[PDB]
């Protein structure tokens, strides 16, 4: 093209300030190139390449949610590493932090507590006493409430000081100056540990597939039906419009299925293989397995409408797919 | 009402025909009477009641289809079992083999036999040489191959006079004339196994979840996502407008979960736990756990956005859900 080798070759220059990177490189994800891509073509790390990103769209919600004019002529060439921080904010929360971290011209690591702190003071309907909604408040009702749980030394006065620095309201700081005459424990406890499951390594994950309907069906039902394309990380699937849906184990012969379809049917519709009775079966076949052979079974058109046969001889015929999967209903 | 309570003694009664019962029969299952259901106020096993539906469709095909009038007026009232053996045809070859079956006066037997050789009969595009695609010859055809395969007895012969009886046309009598000159095996080789698998008992099958979107996402949006029905046996799910999907193994605490839904975030929504860098989590959430706890995460409103946050207190807040899986994306 002609636009994607300037937006990659500002990049490689570090042409513009660090926003215009973000944008760059949200340029070109957005048609088509991935982190490794990128890296090959400017210098850029996959690691700055998000963090320019995120940042950008951080001082996107500094412009939309009305910062100050001086916060923005400083973050609009430094700062990206800061603003990444504030990325789990929302927008109007952003700004506030923005004009913060601008103010105490803080570091990334110290605006990634900064940040803790403000969404961890939002958890509240009704405000702690003395302190209001401002930022500054917030983490100084962090630093009140971390200087308590400590009752020995001068950590004490250092998070004093802290929260002096930063407090925005008079009655905030007077919360807080009640600590150097009041020297009482109040500690708390730590918060619980989330359900954390482990997909194992050792077995395999189950596999969503879709469902054409029951038989009896016509051909154009089985071609009219989208292949799917499993979203990473998670192997998502999204869809438009009206399907159904199974989700079956994950055996090593629909894993490999490049493009398996689900059809209900009966037993019957295969040769009787024991004394049972006829029962309802799912059948799992891969449309992208087309290939004639003499121990195996086929959906075809049969004029119009779908069927399940074998061959003896190649057929003179057109194979929608192979059947890979033939399963009864869990037992009662 | 007073149209289930008619419809359900015309059964008690057996009063109509049996077409007749198997549209009622229809009728109830369409306003909401399962098998069991009918059985108790009506006589009706669920076995017949099952043969009389299916055989009213195969009915509805011999009229729509275009069978003798004598035909019909014979299985109007009798003949059930044997109409139920042909429902894996088609309309077309429905009527047909029950012109057929009609004429032969066959049991219902040897009508499950007439239409496996129909259907094994309309897979040939080019015929075999002698034989045509009226159900007689195709019953004749059977008859045919079955006799050459057997070298010994008077078999031959008690099959060779079955496709004279059938034959519909001279070509096809003159092809199966000609095995009481000609005594040669032509045996057959038996159908491929089909791929079939089992559900296995022991261990637990995996469960569809909807997705609703990547955080950040409003409270709305959770909420307008439906509740989903498992449609047996095989646990389907069908679904009308736009959506995202992901099957996950058949941990204990989903297969309890009433109604869970998907989220998809990162892992620093949540206390950092060891020492790992924020990466992407899958979270599952049970909408109808909505009681606080002190030792678990939930989905709030929080004010118009969605936020997982704990609680050491009891809230003065809508929790949306509960918290019940964290899962981070499959090792490399």
């Amino acid at each position: 093209n002609e636009l994607a080798q300037e937006l990659l070759r500002k990049l490689r220059q570090k042409q513009g300030n660090w926003v215009e990177w973000g944008q760059a490189i949200a340029s070109l994800q957005k048609s088509g190139y991935n982190p490794q891509d990128i890296f090959e073509a400017t210098g850029f790390e996959p690691v700055q390449q998000n963090q320019v990103i995120v940042g950008s769209q951080v001082y996107n919600s500094l412009e939309k949610s009305g910062a100050s004019a001086a916060t923005l002529a400083h973050y609009a060439t430094r700062g990206s590493d800061v603003l990444y921080e504030l990325r789990l904010l929302t927008h109007e929360e952003r700004a506030a932090a923005g004009d913060l971290t601008f103010t105490h011209k803080v570091d990334a690591d110290e605006a990634r507590e900064i940040a803790k702190a403000i969404k961890d003071f939002s958890r509240f309907r009704i405000l702690p006493e003395g302190f209001s909604n401002h930022p500054g408040d917030a983490v100084a009702y962090q630093a009140w409430k971390l200087a308590r749980q400590y009752s020995d030394l001068q950590e004490r006065s250092r998070l004093i000081a802290r929260g002096l620095r930063f407090a925005h309201s008079e009655t905030a700081r007077k919360q807080i100056e009640q600590l150097l005459v009041d020297f009482t424990v109040v500690s708390q406890r730590p918060a619980p540990i989330p359900p954390f499951f482990r997909f194992d390594t050792e077995d395999e994950l189950p596999r969503i597939v879709p469902v054409v309907g029951q038989l009896p069906l016509k051909a154009e039902e089985l071609k009219a039906v989208p292949l799917v394309e499993e979203i990473e990380p998670f192997r998502l699937v999204k869809f438009s419009g009206e399907q159904a849906w199974v989700a079956l184990p994950g055996w090593q012969v629909l894993l490999a299925a490049e493009d398996p379809v689900t059809i209900l049917a009966t037993s019957d519709r295969f040769p009787k293989q024991n004394q049972t009775e006829p029962g309802p079966v799912l059948v799992v076949v891969d449309r992208s397995q087309r290939e004639w052979n003499d121990f195996s079974y086929f959906v075809v058109d049969h004029d119009g409408e779908l069927d399940f046969q074998w061959f003896e001889t190649k057929p003179e015929f057109p194979i929608l797919g192979k059947v890979i999967i033939l399963v009864r209903p869990r037992r009662i």
